[PDB]
Parts: C-alpha cells; sequence; structure tokens
C-alpha cells in the first residue's frame, strides 16, 4: 500500500537519526525542506531520556564518541534519503512536498505532515523559529534574540508558517 | 562552450569551500565521490597561510565564530552542487564520473581529475587513506591505526587507488 511505503520512508529516516543520537532518547522531532532548485534545510532535535532536556543535532558533535566521519556519513545518507523520498513522492503524488515535519516517540508512535509553502528564512533563522514554535524558546545570546525578532515581526503582521509549527482556563 | 560550463562548476565548488574556511589559506585539496545509488563521500583539507599546517574541514567547527547552522548551510550547498554537477555531467557526456579530486591555490590556479573506479572503503577509512596518500600521515591513536591497516594491507598486495592519490628517478 501507499501508506506502508510512507511508513518505510519514516522508518529509514528515523533509523538514520537514531544512529546519530549518542544516548537514550524519549522523543525526536525532525524538519526537512527542499525546493525545486535543490535548496535544502533539515535538522532534528531529541528529548534526552536521562536529562529530560531537548538537544540539537548540531550539539551531538560536542559529546560524540565515534569519529566525526562516522557521524557525517549518516548525515549524508539522511540528506540523500530526504531528496530520494521527495522525487518518488512527486512521481506518485504529481507534485513534491516542499517541506515535512516528523515526530516520533520511544513508544514507536509517529506522525508525518507535508507542506507546500516556500520558506523565506535561512537555516539559522529557520531553526530558531522552529524552536520558538515547538518549545516556546527565546534564545539567551542577544544576536540570536535579534535574529528571532525578524521572524516575530513577520508573525506580528499576521503571517503564518504552519510548516514549522507543532500540531480554556484564565 | 562545454569548457566554460564545466569550469563554472569548479569555481562554484571552490567558492563554496572558501565560504567555509575561517582564515587565510594558501591551498585547498578537495575529494568528492558519488555512486549510481547516491552513496556519497566528500571532504576537503586546506593549508593555513600562517601555521602553516593542514586543517580538516570537520575541524573548522571547533574554531568558527558564526552559528553552526551557517556552516551546515554551506555544507548542504556544497553537497547539492556535487550531485547536481554529476547529474548534468552524466546527461551531457552519457556517463557520470564516480569521484574527483581538485586542488586549488590562493592565486586561483587549480588542477582537477575525474575517476570511474568504485571505492570499497567507507567515509572514515577513505579520509585516513586519502590523508596517508597526500601527506603520509599515520595516525597516533591505535584504533585509527588498525583501521588504516585495512587499506595498507591492500597496498601490500599491489592494489592502487588513484582516486585518492595526489594529482622520476631522483633519490
Amino acid at each position: 500500500s501507499l501508506e506502508k511505503q510512507i511508513e518505510s520512508y519514516y522508518q529509514e529516516i528515523a533509523q538514520l537519526i537514531i544512529d546519530m543520537i549518542p544516548e537514550e532518547w524519549a522523543e525526536v522531532r525532525f524538519y526537512a525542506q527542499e525546493d525545486h532548485d535543490g535548496w535544502k534545510i533539515f535538522f532534528f532535535h531529541y528529548l534526552s531520556a536521562s536529562s529530560d532536556e531537548w538537544t540539537k543535532d548540531i550539539d551531538i558533535r560536542d559529546v560524540i564518541k565515534v569519529p566525526q566521519d562516522e557521524f557525517m556519513e549518516k548525515y549524508n545518507e539522511l540528506s540523500f534519503c530526504i531528496s530520494d523520498f521527495r522525487k518518488d513522492y512527486a512521481e506518485a503524488f504529481g507534485e513534491p512536498w516542499m517541506s515535512f515535519q516528523m515526530t516520533f516517540y520511544a513508544s514507536g508512535k509517529f506522525n508525518i505532515d507535508f507542506y507546500y509553502d516556500k520558506n523565506p528564512f535561512d537555516t539559522f533563522l529557520t531553526r530558531l523559529a522552529w524552536q520558538y514554535e515547538h518549545f516556546g524558546t527565546i534564545p539567551e545570546d542577544s544576536f540570536y534574540k535579534e535574529t528571532l525578532n525578524e521572524y516575530l515581526e513577520e508573525k506580528a503582521q499576521g503571517k503564518r508558517y504552519p510548516f514549522l509549527e507543532p500540531l480554556h482556563h484564565h
């Protein structure tokens, strides 16, 4: 079925991410983006089981035990998998996704949503805005805070970027 | 012309590498490989203008002052450029290259060669073997050393891997 084939892409992507995570995790959220011209942004965050804090993929290198090339190899395979998935999806569906979001849990639950919007933001600002939407994080550094304001002023005008957003007292 | 179009890829690849380099540099050596199923290895080293020591691409991230995502962005663009190049080259000439090496200098001078062999080694060992062939490096760490032995054992049998060797009767 088409559903099972989508599950296989999920499993293959999740496994590559799991291969890069150096410790026990409770939850992972992954963002992947590619346009018609091959411009790409992708990253994941994961909830550490032992500290209960979210950790960025890019921070793994600080604590990594295996050689860097081993990590970069999985990174490459993940970047390939994203592009290969996009082509096949476009051949089947008739058009490509522009981005997707995937969350998965220790329990084996997952969900994946596809989006067809252009992202006007660069990699650095895409991650901060993604963080902001997913976890309410304002960053500590002042330059990072200023950069996040770029996104926040866009939202203040009534613009929305559902591609980087998660899914009555007073 | 075909010559101009292909030189335009070389320049675009060099510029992406230069964007990642955080200091003055005298020389860069680049290796790139992709097969038919999209399996990829690529990396560069550059020669510092002062030190003057060779530095690995992967070690740049210890010293950068920009956010990591800015470097990862340039990394992604370089990676795409490689695959985009390969695919256009295959369309034009009928068969893709399997790997290539490029050296370029501060002056804008460069040398390049294309290969059509399959590399049986993985990313980690490929760099070790590439470093062994370009700079004669033998790793201090004993795990790194015994990994390189896998490659040296092949060489003891007369096997050669020109896709990772640098681009006479004196003693």
